[PDB]
């Protein structure tokens, strides 16, 4: 109904106290010493964790104002962890750091715009500093050391993605699976991956995942919208006669498609997932006829004339497992013959001979990549289910880590790679004062995640920022051990992705974040 | 919906609140001694408890983070029970002491991460000392004394235990049931056991035991998941047209499926009692296919290629009795032919002899032992039904007090275990003060028992702290006479399992509950 | 009693409240369009006033620590005020805005000693460059246009003070009194000055003055300090036989001398006022030698051998009148012989040649010119006693910015003097950000008094300011014809004395009162 | 003895091995080395710098190395006349841990009622 505004510097503090809340509750965790922090469950006992991501999505505040500035830091956060995988305490800490450095500054009169602009100028000296201070992780002996590394210091599961990663090549697909043996079974079948995700958070069977795994499910390939449920009627019907897992890939999904779809599955007689179609126009069209040729289905479209409610059990498409991520979806070992397939991929390479324009040349080859490299499966393999689904965990944040390397680079973890960038970046002006105010807003902000490391150690953060600061190089202070010495002699590596998407999100939300004066909210009732 | 965090010494002090409170509110219970604690039942009298189960189990207090603090070291005394089956009032004095000493500690300023390692290096020291202070029970006589000594000081139970020890062996299955006749009934008859829990506790029969107890009930063995109750719609109108129990063995039983059979429960036209699929993979199968064997049942999967519409009265396999507990299941008198029953042992005993990987020869070993051992029954007897059940519930936790005897071993029992651990371990130091601070947390917490022990007994703690301290070996305080002495004199026993056990998880708790600084909560409404 | 302190930034904001409090309501007075101030008297009404003088000194805030700020910017426009005459509004504008921007600049956490330390050094620069340009008024026509100015644009007031200027030279004695013809009577007569006030308050018969005129007194010259009323009894009794008024002239007055002589002015039977010896030592007794001869006295030592019990009415010296300010005290028409006087002249001439030190030659260089100048009496003419006082009051202040504009130098007023000094400065760098901060508070603090005039003017501050500003030289903007031109021209012109010492005062209360963290108060009660 | 606080850090540097009889004198010998570098942190912090990177760095210096305030600036206090007498700085330790260890086992504390 009726709303209260808050415009000024009591905005900015209401903000302010928001921020500080949430960055506090989620900085307490930070680093390999990061104390727990507890979290009401409903029922039993309440879950503890130091990981930032289950401590920041839980929070929201009762004051409406500190509640708009909690969801604002969480929701940067969570977009750095959607980008990368980790790293949302770094990300929340930097965010906390600038938004306090300016937020004060702002108090002290200095133009909002200009500051934000000062710290745009900075990140992006930031962001291109990192790049050249990023060491790549093309080699295989520092995948399997980043993999060992991200997996509670399990060489085992490093070694595994190392495999499986010279398998499947430099941007190849990897992914995890429970084997029953106590060796790990790894493996590489044909199959597909694509960046769409699903309708309805409904979807999911695992919420502690996020994704929806399902074993040998018929797949549907549409290239039309479903406006009504009668078109999914006799899918639906034979498909509850089969009794397996449905997967649907279709151009657009209705909200009342979705309604129906989200009725069923908490109806739950049919297994029904929905995703997007990947691709656009003829692209699309074409890679959906590989998807087809893959699992032998059958792409459906208005234009050239079936329908939706004409479909049998032969046409839907079929595969021995399917994943459905967050925002992405990969199947594995399609029904549909491999010569099939072997005669698309020489299609689409003729396609590419022919291709004239750069980027449908692109699309062509990467879908003869995806189309003819397939996917490796690593399966878990040791002794219990509990360390089956705690070292499945560990492969899953592993390879997030991993590919997160590959994609950029590595650099020494532990908050270094920040103050070295820091360190190498005091000398850069801005067009004003404000914006050189802003510029040494970022710098001492850039060195809060050593800070915090430190401090939740317990030793004293200054002393420890001032020895990174004098030594040079991948010089730091390891935490486990409390000592100094080199982060790559003892390991402590971090991707160069993921920090600079923390501090990249980091300082764009503190660009928006800074300049906010009026805030509207929902009346306290 | 909006929530309040609490962090710092207030958030730290609430939680010290509610584990004073939950561990006061037990620890009038611990000992012989043990006070009478009254709790509320809605209708009728007050239940009187010198369990600590009872109390632990029913408190949940009023502010939200002393609830937090309640929940905490409640959960852990369930795990601790759950372990062990006794010993959760000396697993919550345990925790209430070290966590008491470890935040008074903290609020002076020391390190909660070097702390809780200085807590984790002398927990880690006192349960290997009390391994090698560890009196090993495998001869019959300690077996029968520790039965007595658990059931009441009962000789008869305690025998009873003995002999069916003897025939089972020392690893082997023994289950109590009840007799008619007042002379105690002793059998042995082949059946099955294995680890696999209910999948709600709406299908436990028995609240007040926490297992389900079939008599004469169909077994449904099934290797697949149950996604849709039209699967076990046939099964479920055979076995109401049969009007008898039912118990289901399958792979994954979903959330729906476990729903349809809670409401059916609520409905309780029929007995049905599900059950995870024991094992993993081809294992799994392997023994399913045992199991099969044993009640003349048959397995259902999907890759074969029946499925569990086409199920019959015939199909499904068929015992004496069945039990379920909570993370147990056993089978006793299973249909099933003996000479079918040799021939699997016979062909699992030449799957050992080709097995060259290790840990399948000892999954095929522990089969034959299972298949070819059985199950000894001891079916209580007495006189009116009343001292049937009491004598029961004597017969179940004495066998629980000697399998875990029989597991790891027996120590002299009333708190003197830990506090010759504690005297044997006063030289122990750590990296630093503040780990050295926390070893000696350690030594001056697992005094705590006996000192309450004595507290419940009235006597002074500190004095006869020192005077079994002074004395060396296995002298004590003997509570019920009040009178000094050896423990093994008196018989006053304790199991090295459940005292390490409690021990272990309290040291757990005192370790994560130590280093707990932000406190997010639903917001008190 | 007991007391509260208050340190940290509610501190400095309480004394920021105060600060704004006290700057605000003087500063509507200020300029020439400089609104009207209502002060309460008790009784009748209340008075009125664009004099900020009159605002400040009864300002006193009900809240303590806004009291403390007001009593310390009070005192500091008081100090400002006892340095020049003028200027108090100017001074408290300036104060109230480096403040201001002060602790603006230290709630975003610089450093208050190197901030305090930017504004020393910008104020020092300030100070040399208001002396490079200021403009000598050495001449007698610029005299005559700032005695003109500074008395309501009274050209006779000027004049006269220009001619009294070229009797007494460069640095001689002018003093106001007041002439009963219509025509003004400007006449020298022989006579003292020194810089020594009187010893209490009550000793003034004029408060709206603020000095002591006695017409016809007898003179007691002392070189002792009075330690008990005896010694003036003697005294006291020959002056209540004469009934004249009563100057004393002692080394020392005791707190108990003085406390007898307020409560004998109480009685009032007797008109006493007693000042300090002026000089110190031998230069004390020899200028006392000096006052002797002007006035006919005689000058009475413990260590000659006199007493002051042994005083009878000839050895009192005697003057036609005498006036004893705040901190000075003139003697006119002394009845001393002028033959005495010039031998009195001619011996310290003699110990001028004979001098070696230069100190003690410029003592006497300046006895022989206080000596042999003399003392010049403008007595004011005009019809009615009215226009008498206030005439008097004009040529009062006139003489105050004639004497300070002759002692430093004379910029154009308006506040662009400060404009120009701001504008010469904009280059100056500091040794780190916060005296660079604390330079560039200092620069838009000095812009605040133009700013200050234009608002009381209505238009609009920030344009004229930058219009004063982009001109150079003189130019700015008068306010009582609100339109821009050269101060010079339409003779709006300020003593460099007073707008230096305005800003030095400001400078050095603003940087001792941003470096003020704990505040004592007593209790509120 | 050189003044500004480095006197104390120098005489902390030297007495960290000594131990006491037991464990809590132990822990109040620690609490007088924690304390006596209070006045070098408490300066540094009037000046607004880092007490904690001041402080080691004038314990990793041996000898009358130490930061002067006035300048900001590390350097010898010698060299620069920063100064303060051996007595006032002894007496002030010395009545500072008298009151101290007359005021920690402090229990009862009588008053006039508040009125
Ligand atoms: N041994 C170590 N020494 C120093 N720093 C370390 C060490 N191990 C990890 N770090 C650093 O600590 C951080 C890891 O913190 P943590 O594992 O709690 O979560 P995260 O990756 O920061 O984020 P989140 O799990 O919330 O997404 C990284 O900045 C990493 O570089
Ligand atoms: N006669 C005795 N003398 C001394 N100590 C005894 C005696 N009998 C039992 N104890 C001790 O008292 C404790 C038994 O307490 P109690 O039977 O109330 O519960 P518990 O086994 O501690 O735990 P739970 O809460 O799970 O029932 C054990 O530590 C045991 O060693
Ligand atoms: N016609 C004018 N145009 C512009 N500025 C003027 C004009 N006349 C005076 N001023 C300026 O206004 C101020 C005079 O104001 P005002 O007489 O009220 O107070 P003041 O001299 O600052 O101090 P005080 O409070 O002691 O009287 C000076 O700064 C003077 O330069
Ligand atoms: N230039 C300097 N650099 C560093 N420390 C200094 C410097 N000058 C003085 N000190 C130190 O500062 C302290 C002097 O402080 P201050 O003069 O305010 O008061 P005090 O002598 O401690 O005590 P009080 O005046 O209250 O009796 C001494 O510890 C002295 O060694």
């Amino acid at each position: 109904a009726a709303k209260d505004v808050k415009f000024g510097n009591d905005a900015r503090v209401k903000m302010l106290r928001g921020v500080n809340v949430l960055a506090d509750a989620v900085k307490v965790t930070l680093g390999p010493k990061g104390r727990n922090v507890v979290l009401d469950k409903s029922f039993g006992a309440p879950t503890i964790t130091k990981d930032g991501v289950s401590v920041a999505r839980e929070i929201e505040l009762e004051d409406k104002f500190e509640n708009m500035g909690a969801q604002m830091v969480k929701e940067v956060a969570s977009k750095a962890n959607d980008a990368a995988g980790d790293g949302t305490t770094t990300a929340t800490v930097l965010a906390q750091a600038i938004i306090t450095e300016g937020l004060k500054a702002v108090a002290a009169g200095m133009n909002p715009m200009d500051l934000k602009r000062g710290i745009d100028k900075a990140v992006t000296a930031a962001v291109e500093e990192l790049k050249a201070l990023s060491v790549p992780c093309s080699d295989s002996k520092a995948i399997a050391q980043v993999g060992t590394i991200s997996a509670n210091s399990d060489e085992t599961v490093g070694k595994l993605i190392a495999e499986a990663m010279d398998k499947v090549g430099k941007e190849g697909v990897i992914t995890v699976e429970d084997g029953t043996g106590l060796q790990d079974e790894l493996d590489v079948v044909e199959g597909m991956q694509f960046d769409r995700g699903y309708l309805s958070p409904y979807f999911i069977n695992k919420p502690e995942t996020g994704a929806v795994e399902l074993e040998s499910p018929f797949i549907l390939l549409a290239d039309k919208k479903i406006s009504n449920i009668r078109e999914m009627l006799p899918v639906l019907e034979a498909v509850a006669k089969a009794g397996k897992p449905l997967l649907i890939i279709a151009e657009d999904v209705e909200g009342e498609a979705l309604a129906t779809l989200v009725v069923n599955t908490m109806r739950g007689i049919v297994k029904v997932a929905a995703v997007k179609a990947p691709g656009f126009g003829d692209r699309r069209k074409a890679m959906l006829q590989d998807i087809a040729t893959l699992t032998g289905g059958t792409v459906i479209s208005e234009e050239i004339g079936m329908e939706l409610e004409k479909a049998t059990l032969e046409d839907l498409g079929q595969a021995k497992r399917v994943v459905i991520n967050k925002d992405t979806t990969t199947i594995i070992d399609g029904v549909g013959e491999e010569a099939a397939i072997q005669g698309r991929v020489a299609q689409i390479r003729q396609q590419i001979e022919e291709a004239t324009s750069d980027y449908d040349r692109e699309k062509l080859q990467e879908r003869v990549a995806k189309l003819a490299g397939g996917v490796a499966v690593i399966k878990v393999g040791a002794a219990t289910e509990v360390e089956m689904k705690e070292k499945k965990a560990r492969v899953e944040d592993a390879l997030h880590a991993t590919r997160a390397a590959v994609e950029e680079g590595v650099v020494a973890g532990g908050g270094v790679a920040l103050i070295r960038v820091a360190s190498k970046l005091a000398d850069l002006r801005g067009q004003n004062e404000d914006q050189n105010v802003g510029i040494k807003v970022a710098l001492r902000a850039m060195e809060a995640p050593l800070r915090q490391i430190v401090l939740n150690c317990g030793e004293e953060p200054s002393v420890v920022a001032n020895t990174v600061k004098g030594g040079d190089g991948n010089y730091g202070y390891n935490a486990a051990t409390e000592e100094y010495g080199n982060m790559i002699d003892m390991g402590i590596l971090d991707p160069t992705k993921v920090t600079r998407s923390a501090l990249q999100y980091a300082a764009s939300v503190a660009g928006l974040m800074i300049t906010t004066e009026c805030m509207v909210t929902d009346l306290p009732k």
